[PDB]
């Protein structure tokens, strides 16, 4: 379930970190104008990028971090409350934060992985509940 | 064949019977609702807890008694009905067995061993049809 797919991504979390956010920018193209560099590029040129790489699994790390201090799918107030407040998100609304999960959920119910994808969703949904309630656009 | 089968997962009962109920709460998600105290918990965390591996192991232990006291894959009616009247059955239906033996068999065929799958999944048939004949839902 939830738990263990955490393990599971953190067991090779580069590799689901870059195919998740790319499955994320190849649904939402139009979301890369929050992303500099990396309009005009094949999933090949973005993964050789020495950036892309770092931050996407940055970001990553941290929501595996949101997911397991979530209790049943919720997360914690101080999580959202980060999410919402940290300067790299000033221009952000809960509707990013959706697509990016849309697009989470969809990755997982396509691939060779026994993965919760329900937990997911209601993860995802969660957590936009929260980042509205930290006072999130 | 299903005799060796039954040889081969008794000889290393445990590891079996955790990967297979794994297996089928994976497969399986909303299943982990009726075992409340894995709920929340990754597999190490879970094989950590003692009566996860206990209980499992007592679950595959009745398992393969019933298994082997069958008649080409026939169960005895006798232990279709202690499954029904177990206390702990009681608001389960046919559906919760069939997904086990789904999740059994498909673990079955995805490992590299030559179990008889279809021999399985014919006991599992057998069996959800005589627990149906015992009167569960
Ligand atoms: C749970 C979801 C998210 C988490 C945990 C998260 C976390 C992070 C982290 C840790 C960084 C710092 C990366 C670094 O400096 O190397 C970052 C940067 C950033 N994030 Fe988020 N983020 C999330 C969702 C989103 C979404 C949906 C968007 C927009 C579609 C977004 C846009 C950005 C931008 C524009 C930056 C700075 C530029 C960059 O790293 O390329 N984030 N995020
Ligand atoms: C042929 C298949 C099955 C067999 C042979 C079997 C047998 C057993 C046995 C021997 C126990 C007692 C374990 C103990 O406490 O020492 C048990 C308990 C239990 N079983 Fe079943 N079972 C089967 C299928 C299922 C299914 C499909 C479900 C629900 C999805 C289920 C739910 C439970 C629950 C909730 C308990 C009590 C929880 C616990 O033992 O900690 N069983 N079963
Ligand atoms: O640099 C990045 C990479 C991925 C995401 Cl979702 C946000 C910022
Ligand atoms: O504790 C447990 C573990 C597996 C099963 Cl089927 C029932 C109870």
């Amino acid at each position: 379930g939830f738990k263990q797919d955490i393990a599971t991504i953190r067991g090779d979390l580069r590799t689901y970190a870059q195919d998740i956010f790319l499955a994320f920018l190849n649904k939402y193209p139009d979301e890369r104008r929050y992303f500099k560099n990396y309009v005009g590029k094949s999933d090949q040129e973005l993964k050789s990028m020495a950036k892309f790489g770092d931050h996407t699994e940055k970001v990553f790390n941290l929501m595996m971090e949101v997911a397991d201090r979530a209790t049943d799918c919720v997360p914690l107030a101080s999580d959202a409350n980060t999410l919402v407040q940290m300067k790299q998100h000033s221009s952000l609304t809960t509707g990013n934060f959706e697509k990016l999960f849309v697009a989470l959920v969809e990755y997982m119910r396509a691939s060779g992985q026994s993965f919760d994808s329900q937990s997911w969703d209601r993860f995802g949904k969660n957590l936009v509940s929260a980042l509205s309630s930290a006072g999130m656009k």
